[PDB]
C-alpha cells in the first residue's frame, strides 16, 4: 500500500525571515486507479489551509507521487509547534496521519573560532582558514564565509558530528589563494542557529 | 528472490599487517525452505577455498541470513585485485557473482597539520585541540591521538568530505582538560593512507 513521508524545513528557512521555511507532506505508492488521496492538514490540532498542493506527479517505476509544501513562522516552528498532514485515499483501509515538530531538547549556544593557517602551510600556493564551531545544539544550523563584506563562494561544511556529551560540532575549511591572503585582507565566518543573538554570530580574522 | 551484499575491508585493517584485513559476502533473502546455497571464491578469476565461512543465521523477520569472510594480504588488496564471491541458490535459478575492489584512481598524500587552540578559548576549563588532513586519496583513511605515547580516549573525527577538486579532507577535534595541556606536555595526532611514507604519518605540539 501506499506510504507517507513528512519532513522539516530547512536550518537555514527556519532562522532567517526573508526565506520561507516550509514543512513538505509526501504520498508514494498509490497505484493506478486508486483516484486522488487529500491532504488534511492540522497545527497543534486545528485545520489550516493555506499549504500550496501540487499536482499527481507520475513516476518512472509508474507510481503515483503526491505533495503537499505548507508554509509555517519561524516563530511557531521553533516554539515546538506539533504540524500533522493526514492523507485519505480512495483505496486504503485506513486514513494515514504523520506528525512532525522541533527537536525536543534544551538548546544550547555554540561559540565559533576562527583558526588561523598553520606556520607549515604558509609557504603553499592556497591557504586553509577554519572556522570551528561547536557545543551547539540542536544539531540544525548554518554557516556562511565573507570577505570584506562581500561573501564566499567555495568552502566545505562537515555534517554535524555528535560529541560525547551530546552537543554537536562541526567544522569548516575555506582555501584563500596565497597571493590574496597576505594584502591584509579581512575574513569572517558567520553562523546562524536557534541559541544566538539575532540568531547570528561572526568572528573574523587578518594577516596579524 | 535472495539478494548479496559484498563488503570491503575497513581502512584501518587494510593499513597494517597486525590487524587481518577482511572482505564478506553476506546473502539475505533465502527463504523458508530453499536449502543450503554456496559460496564460491575468486581472485582476479581464480578460485581460492580459504574463506571462514558461517552458517545459516536465521533472522527475525524470517529468513536466513548467511555470510563468508575471506581473508586477504594488505598487498594484495592495494594492487587492486578483484575479488569475486558467486553464489549458487537451491532456488532463484541463477548464480550471484559480486564483485570488490580497491578504489581506482592516483592516490594523493594527504598533508596533515596540527592547529593549536584558539587564543579566546584558553580561558575555558578544556581546549580543543584541531587535526586538520587534506588532499588524500582514496577517502579511506585513520586517525588517532596520543599524548606521550599513550593513546587517547575521547577524540571525535568527522567523515571524510569531497573537495572541489576531488581530494577529500576532514577534521579531528581532542578535548583535553586544561589541567593537562600547559604543565609542559607534548601532544600527536596520527594518520595512516595508502600513499604516505610507511602508510603512516604523524605531527605533534606543545605549549611552546
Ligand atoms: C517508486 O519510486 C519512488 C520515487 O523515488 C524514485 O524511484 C525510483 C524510480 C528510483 O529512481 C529512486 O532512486 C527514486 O528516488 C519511490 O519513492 C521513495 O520511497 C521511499 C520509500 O520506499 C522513500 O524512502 C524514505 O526516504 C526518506 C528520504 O527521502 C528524502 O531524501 C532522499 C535522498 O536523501 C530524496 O531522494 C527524497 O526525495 C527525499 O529528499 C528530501 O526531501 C525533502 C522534502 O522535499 C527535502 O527538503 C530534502 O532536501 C531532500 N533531501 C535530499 C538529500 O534530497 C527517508 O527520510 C526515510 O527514512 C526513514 O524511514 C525508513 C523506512 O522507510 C527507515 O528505514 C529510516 O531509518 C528512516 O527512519 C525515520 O527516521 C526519521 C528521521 O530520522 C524519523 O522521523 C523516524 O524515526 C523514521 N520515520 C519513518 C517513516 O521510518 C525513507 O527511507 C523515498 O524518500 C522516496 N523517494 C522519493 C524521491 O520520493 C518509491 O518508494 C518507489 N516505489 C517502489 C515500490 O519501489
Ligand atoms: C530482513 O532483515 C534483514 C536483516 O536486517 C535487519 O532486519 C530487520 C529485522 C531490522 O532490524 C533491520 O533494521 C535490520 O537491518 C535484512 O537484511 C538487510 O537487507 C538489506 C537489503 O534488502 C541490506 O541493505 C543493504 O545495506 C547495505 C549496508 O549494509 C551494511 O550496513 C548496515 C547499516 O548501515 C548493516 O546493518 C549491515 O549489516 C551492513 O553493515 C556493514 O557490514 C559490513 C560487513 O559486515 C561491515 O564491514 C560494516 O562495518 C557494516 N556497517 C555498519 C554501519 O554496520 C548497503 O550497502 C546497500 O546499499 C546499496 O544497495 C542499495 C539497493 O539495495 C542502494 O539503494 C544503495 O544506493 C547502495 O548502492 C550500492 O553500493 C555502492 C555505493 O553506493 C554502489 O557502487 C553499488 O554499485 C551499489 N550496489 C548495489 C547492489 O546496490 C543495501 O542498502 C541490509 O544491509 C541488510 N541488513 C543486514 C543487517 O544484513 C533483510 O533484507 C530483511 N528482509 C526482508 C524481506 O525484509
Amino acid at each position: 500500500g501506499p506510504s507517507v513521508f513528512l519532513f522539516p524545513p530547512k536550518p537555514k528557512d527556519t532562522l532567517m525571515i526573508s526565506r520561507t521555511p516550509e514543512v513538505t507532506c509526501v504520498v508514494v505508492d498509490v497505484s493506478q486507479e486508486d483516484p486522488e488521496v487529500q491532504f488534511n492538514w492540522y497545527v497543534d490540532g486545528v485545520e489550516v489551509h493555506n499549504a500550496q498542493t501540487k499536482p499527481r506527479e507520475r513516476q518512472f517505476n509508474s507510481t503515483y507521487r503526491v505533495v503537499s509544501v505548507l508554509t509555517v513562522t519561524h516563530q511557531d516552528w521553533l516554539n515546538g509547534k506539533e504540524y500533522t498532514c493526514k492523507v485519505s485515499n480512495k483505496g486504503l483501509p485506513a486514513p494515514i496521519e504523520k506528525t512532525i515538530s522541533k527537536a525536543k531538547g534544551q538548546p544550547r549556544e555554540p561559540q565559533v573560532y576562527i583558526l588561523p593557517p598553520p606556520q607549515e602551510e604558509l609557504t603553499k600556493n592556497q591557504v586553509s582558514l577554519t572556522c570551528l564551531v561547536t557545543g551547539f545544539y540542536p544539531s540544525d544550523i548554518a554557516v556562511e564565509w565573507e570577505s570584506n563584506g562581500q561573501p564566499e563562494n567555495t568552502y566545505k561544511t562537515t555534517p554535524p558530528v555528535l560529541d560525547s556529551d551530546g552537543s554537536y560540532l562541526l567544522y569548516s575549511k575555506l582555501t584563500v589563494n596565497k597571493s590574496r591572503w597576505q594584502p591584509g585582507n579581512i575574513f569572517t565566518c558567520s553562523v546562524m542557529h536557534e541559541a544566538l543573538h539575532n540568531h547570528y554570530t561572526q568572528k573574523s580574522l587578518s594577516v596579524s
